[PDB]
DNA sequence: CCTGACTCC
DNA sequence: ATAGGAGTCAGG
């Protein structure tokens, strides 16, 4: 029902200057991993290529590196990734039909050309799980049904390129992808490619002097409980604290007691088990995650580990990072941030720069709401975090600490996208009415902000939709449902996603206009991660003085707002030595 | 495969 | 019922 080309070699008709592009890297992880098989679909006809054909072959080599020669892909971050590990470059990808639907609506999940192809009626492909199977039973089926698949989804993209374009341009979303999210995506494929170094021999002490304490926990919790027991299972953990020892019952779930942190915090006064066993989770969570699992995906002969940055996952427009997560390395306790020591430079004698949005999305929600006083506190360049801490802990600004601070940025957060007075009085221990007298007070100084909560709430409600500073887009069907649970959770995403996608947008507008600025003035600095509102470099010691100043200035310029962006900035020799 | 832990933004 | 957005882990 559809002719190709099943080609032994590649010809000239297959290197237009517009063609839909498929390179099949079906392994979830794409680095180092190999690619099955390619397609190409153009003016001329539709070619399906072995990739021992076509990628030893220098024309098509030197087609897929020629940016004047476009692309349309789907998951053009794979491909180009996959590429790089086969020492091949991928240039001109004009149009990327994941991040297109993801614009639409992130709500769709779209993982594959099928699921895409749904969202246009279009019905001549199937979806990857069909074709290749799932869990132990996945694999690369027969040449000529692989090769109908591939080429099937080139199809798809070729057809469905101009229908998501015009979808995009109607909600006034098509700068947003071909201006920022698609060169965004080829940022993202080189830091993911190049990779952050790890000390292994650092991370392997460690390891084994954390095993040590972990064990001398262990036994003490034993002693402590008066019998040995699984720590690590919250079943027989409840057992041992609700049971045997008879601590009070603060909050069960739908399958027994809970043991959360929160809760065990609470407890502390009645045993000294519960300050122990919230200690042995922390140092198990360490071992587990930071060391075993780090060293896991550590690549043995260059030491590096490479993250993928899931690009078109989150609701909000974040990125999420996988396989390993390095946005979410330890850092609150010094037991965990020590971690930090084994992320190093990948080079000797260059050094970790890290740079951190001040206060990002309480000067974003100051800008969208309008509120005086909050623009105000930021053209003055005060800290509403150490604010709200002197205000709690009733102490002086000298006297904050680091970590009121942070207990403080929870609280003002908080506040602003919906928290209860129940839950305030839960995580400050203080009684409700004080709780609800202290939100009450809060908004009673940012009345622009209490008010903006109101109306992006009723819009939400009117609209079915809520978006960011650059038209970002979240549907919210649920806003209206008579059923005060589900409706409650979707006003609290009217109130949060614009803000939290619009510093998502900031950040990602950044990292183009940084990439931009390192490359014209030809600087060996280079991008290795984000963390959400902080971006994280390497570089030689010499270029230091240059970072100091480039990479703030460039990151408070992204956008121009009603109030000032600001950035903390550090460098060191390791990525724990960047504060 | 899901739940509930710990980790971050 | 009770700020929002994420990923990995061991045990169920
Ligand atoms: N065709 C368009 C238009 C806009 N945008 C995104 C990127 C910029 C952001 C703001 O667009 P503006 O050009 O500034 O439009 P405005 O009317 O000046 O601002 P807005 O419409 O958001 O009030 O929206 C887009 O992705 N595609
Ligand atoms: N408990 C938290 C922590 C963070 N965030 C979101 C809001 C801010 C954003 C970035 O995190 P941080 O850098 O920790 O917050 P910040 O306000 O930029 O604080 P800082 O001035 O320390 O950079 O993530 C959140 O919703 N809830
Ligand atoms: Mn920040």
């Amino acid at each position: 029902k559809m002719a190709f080309t099943l080609a032994d070699r590649v010809t000239e008709e297959m290197l237009a200057d517009k063609a839909a592009l498929v390179v099949e890297v079906v392994e979830e992880n794409y680095h180092d991993a190999p690619i099955v098989g390619i397609a190409v679909v153009n003016e001329h006809g539709r070619f399906f290529l072995r990739p021992e054909t076509a990628l030893a072959d220098p024309q098509f080599v030197a087609w897929l590196g020629d940016e004047t020669k476009k692309k349309s892909m789907f998951d053009s971050k794979r491909a180009a990734v996959a590429l790089k590990w086969k020492g091949i470059e991928l240039c001109g990808v004009s149009f990327d039909l994941l991040l297109a639907a993801y614009l639409l609506d992130p709500a769709q999940g779209v993982d594959d050309v099928a699921a895409a192809a749904k969202m246009k009626q279009y019905e001549a492909v199937r979806p990857d799980e069909a074709v290749y199977g799932k869990g132990a039973k996945r694999a690369v089926p027969d040449e000529p049904v692989l090769a109908e698949h591939l080429v099937r989804k080139a199809a798809a993209i070729w057809e469905l390129e101009r229908p998501f374009l015009d979808e995009l341009r109607r909600n006034e979303q098509d700068r947003l992808l071909v201006e920022l999210e698609q060169p965004l995506s080829s940022i993202l494929a080189e830091m993911e490619f190049a990779g952050v170094k790890v000390d292994t021999k650092r991370l392997e002490q460690m390891g084994k002097e954390l095993a040590e304490q972990l064990g001398t926990v262990e036994q003490r919790i034993y002693e402590l409980a008066g019998q040995e027991f699984n720590i690590n299972s919250p079943k027989q953990l409840g057992v041992i604290l609700f049971e045997k020892l008879q601590l009070p019952v603060l909050k069960k779930t739908k399958t027994g007691y809970s043991t959360s942190a929160d809760v065990l915090e609470k407890l502390a006064p009645y045993h000294e088990i519960v300050e122990n066993i919230l200690h042995y989770r922390q140092l198990g969570k360490l071992q587990s995650t930071y060391i075993e699992g780090l060293l896991k995906v550590v690549r043995p002969a260059t030491k590096k580990v490479h993250t993928i940055f899931n690009q078109a996952l989150t609701q909000t427009g974040r990125l999420s990072s996988t396989e390993p997560n390095l946005q979410n390395i330890p850092i609150r306790l010094e037991e965990g941030r020590k971690i930090r020591q084994a992320f190093v430079p990948s080079e000797s004698d260059w050094l970790i720069f890290a740079a951190d949005y001040s206060q990002i999305e309480l000067r974003v929600l100051a800008h969208i709401a309008e509120d005086d006083n909050l623009m105000e506190a930021f053209r003055r360049d005060l800290d509403i975090h150490t604010k709200t801490a002197m205000d709690i802990f009733q102490v002086s600004e000298d006297e904050v600490t680091p970590n009121m601070r942070r207990q403080a940025k929870a609280v003002n957060y908080g506040i602003v996208y919906g928290i209860s007075d129940y839950g305030l009085a839960q995580n400050l221990n203080i009684s409700r009415k004080e709780a609800a007298e202290f939100i009450e007070r809060y908004f009673e100084s940012f009345p622009g902000v209490k008010r903006y909560m109101e109306n992006i709430v009723q819009e939400a409600k009117q609209k079915g939709y809520v978006t960011t500073l650059l038209h970002r887009r979240r549907y919210l069907p649920d806003i209206t449902s008579r059923n005060f649970n589900v409706r409650s959770f979707a006003e609290r995403m009217a109130m949060n996603t614009p803000i939290q996608g619009s510093a998502a947008d900031i950040i990602k507008k950044a990292m183009i206009d940084l990439n931009a600025r390192l490359k014209e003035e030809r600087l060996q600095a280079h991008l290795l991660l984000q963390v959400h509102d902080e971006l994280i470099l390497e570089a030689p010691k010499e270029e230091m003085e240059r970072l100091c100043r480039l990479v703030p200035e460039v990151m408070e310029q992204a956008v121009t707002l009603r109030v000032p962006l600001k950035v903390d900035y550090h460098y060191g020799s390791t990525w724990y030595d960047a504060k």
